[PDB]
């Protein structure tokens, strides 16, 4: 697909999940598999989506020692996923090890994206941890580290996309976490946008996606 | 059938047959098992079920680090899977750890031990500085361990080098899990409750005899 849309599958049941996926079409969007779904269903669920033609963002936010994170990212590449993420809080050596583990996969390597600051973190949450920079500023610091380590991009809200494209450049991918419309967020510089209930709770998911996609550059 | 051993053997295989060949050699009276990010990404929760069916208690070592509600749902998923221990990153902050604690309350005494990673064993001061953390690994770990205790979690992952300090500061009931210069016997002397051991057992010539030699010293 050339759509920048990535639909979040936040189901707690495999029946419902694949009932939705049956409705829509892989030519129209990609899919995100997060921590709960994966913990409940495992990589077989990812294989189910691949067998249905979809490209998948595996959103497990790996955060471990460098060698383990590298092996996990390589495991995800062996699963065939399109995108995988790690925590930039794991540090430069961890992010570098993950990048090097994907080198041999060549053009089959998933996009390797870092989480910087979680959307839930406020300054009071950060200060407990010894962090005195604001969420946005700490995120900018971790995003610069991510780029220096050669990763493909970061998870970044649409509200920070202009700042981050300016500071980090056009090639460095911005993926939203999942107020701007999709077209506004694309204008801000978002490369891939995660969309959840607007699509999965739509009475007509295909028509919701068709109208979203009609508003976006491809 | 519960082990008296404090040993938890890390299953870091890239192949199910090799892992289960190991698991068949050993016995659940002699150790617990740890399932981490690599094997869980390859095999998912069915692999945990296969270990349970063989009578083992399992440390599900996925180091959950996400927004509070997502981490809570993942921790509850692990509890429904029936695992013995599960961990989270203290770096996710207090509200995330509290959310995870609250998610386990409905599971009561069947809930897994809920343990926080503080500082990863791989991290040196220079790795932390890049993140804006100016404390030594040991002192940042102590800060995050205090926060973990204040949030009501059951213990932390901590090196044996810091166990005497942590038992003094945080008390006897607060569990210390080493991640794997101190011998198992010394680690136990220093107050370690559970010790993860990986390649020294799984990659040894004779893993059963290696594990026996470790248990004989404990
Ligand atoms: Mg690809
Ligand atoms: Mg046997
Ligand atoms: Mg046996
Ligand atoms: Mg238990």
């Amino acid at each position: 697909t050339s759509s920048p849309v990535v639909v979040a599958l936040d189901y707690d049941n495999r029946d419902k999940a694949l009932a939705f996926v049956e409705r829509i079409d892989p030519r129209d969007c990609r899919l995100k598999v997060g921590k709960e779904m994966f913990t409940l269903l495992g990589p077989q669920f990812v294989r189910d989506l691949h067998q249905r033609g979809f490209e998948v963002f595996l959103d497990l936010k790996f955060h471990d020692i460098p060698n383990t994170t590298a092996r996990a990212v390589a495991a995800a590449a062996e699963l065939g996923v399109w995108m995988v993420n790690v925590h930039a809080s794991g540090g430069a050596r961890m992010m570098t090890a993950a990048r090097e583990a994907l080198l041999p996969f060549g053009k089959e390597a998933p996009l390797l994206i870092a989480v910087t600051v979680l959307t839930s973190m406020e300054a009071s949450d950060l200060q407990d941890l010894g962090i005195m920079l604001s969420p946005a500023d700490h995120a900018a610091k971790l995003a610069a580290l991510t780029k220096r380590c050669g990763l493909d991009g970061v998870v970044c809200s649409a509200q920070e996309a202009v700042r981050f494209k300016q500071e980090l450049g056009q090639e460095f991918k911005l993926v939203t976490p999942g107020i701007m419309t999709p077209e506004q967020a694309q204008q801000a510089g978002v490369d891939y946008m995660v969309i959840g209930r607007p699509v999965t709770q739509s009475a007509d998911p295909v028509a919701t996606l068709a109208s979203i996609n009609a508003s976006l550059n491809k």
